[PDB]
């Protein structure tokens, strides 16, 4: 990564083995779970493209997903090149070259080049551009690797509501829809797939009800 | 009836057979039901006393009611004569005679006389006086021919509230009491004769509640 030194300049320092291993261990343990994305984001703080390929290349397993991601990274990169055309005429001696999709992916650029772009004034955030592609591609994966739809979430005849509400906001946690739609899902689908005994109870709370009151309301059921 | 002609004068025209038959059919189908009174009122628009006896005399069936009405018409007529005494001295050559209860009932007056009174300036509304007697006598009938009291309206143990609320405002529809009393009946009797399961529900709505919220509140019950 590129970090600030004591002297007050930005210099490159290598990433740590127990950081590396922590990246490995996350993937081992939580596979495609959503917590992987904030986790990634923290461990990618101040990271280079080069370090990001290192992290992706050091994965073992889940090769269908790893290929889907690659192909997303190239699509997003192809899109970078499309949207940002190359600039007019020859490159100035006084200046350094604009990046392409493949420089952002780290492929066509060298480390010193990656440090030039980020440390220079204005700086260009080639990490953050790759980061969105990774996060976007992470959404693709998460959405695919979900095994059950939100409509299929229902309360058992003997299942406590509580255990059901947990299941609901876990699956709701894997839905990516607008907040307004997710509000609509909350007031609607939760009660609808609730069991008759609690359903009866919830109808008596009326509208305007909040989760602690619903959760304490269906406790004996 | 007495209708306005194209020329801009009020002239008599006969009532139509499918109007006559529509009067017959109403009575056949809805007997003593309250909808008969607005219905009557519309079909009696611009009608004479003579036409009103025609309509009453052309009834078949419900002869106990027809006699009760007759006797109400004569009572109301006796009352007209009481309240309005005959006037001082002989009738003027330049003027036409004041009506009695029996002229209003159409009995002692001729059609041309009924047209004189209504078309003349000021006009006298002998139709509307008979109309109130008919409507008053219609209330007498409706109230008698009701078969069940409002206190006897109660919700079954398996009966949806909805079906009960319909029964309530139908019976409330046959009560003729002041609005304030009928408001008192609404907030009071409805809940009181509601079943324990819904009754419980309605107690949780508190006061200030409106019918859509009560009706959606007791839906699962």
């Amino acid at each position: 990564p590129i970090v600030q030194n004591l002297q007050g300049q930005m210099v490159h320092q290598a990433i740590s083995p127990r950081t590396l291993n922590a990246w490995v261990k996350v993937v081992e343990e939580k596979a495609f779970s959503p917590e992987v994305i904030p986790m990634f984001s923290a461990l990618s703080e101040g990271a280079t493209p080069q370090d990001l390929n290192t992290m992706l290349n050091t994965v073992g397993g889940h090769q269908a997903a790893m290929q889907m991601l690659k192909e997303t990274i190239n699509e997003e990169a192809a899109e970078w090149d499309r949207l940002h055309p190359v600039h007019a005429g020859p490159i100035a001696p006084g200046q350094m070259r604009e990046p392409r999709g493949s420089d952002i992916a780290g492929t066509t650029s060298t480390l010193q080049e990656q440090i030039g772009w980020m440390t220079h004034n204005p700086p260009i955030p080639v990490g953050e551009i790759y980061k969105r592609w990774i996060i976007l591609g992470l959404n693709k994966i998460v959405r695919m690797y979900s095994p059950t739809s939100i409509l299929d979430i229902r309360q058992g005849p003997k299942e406590p509501f509580r255990d059901y509400v947990d299941r609901f906001y876990k699956t709701l946690r894997a839905e990516q829809a607008s907040q307004e739609v997710k509000n609509w899902m909350t007031e609607t689908l939760l009660v609808q797939n609730a069991n008759p005994d609690c359903k009866t109870i919830l109808k008596a709370l009326g509208p305007g009800a909040t989760l602690e009151e619903m959760m304490t309301a269906c406790q004996g059921v």
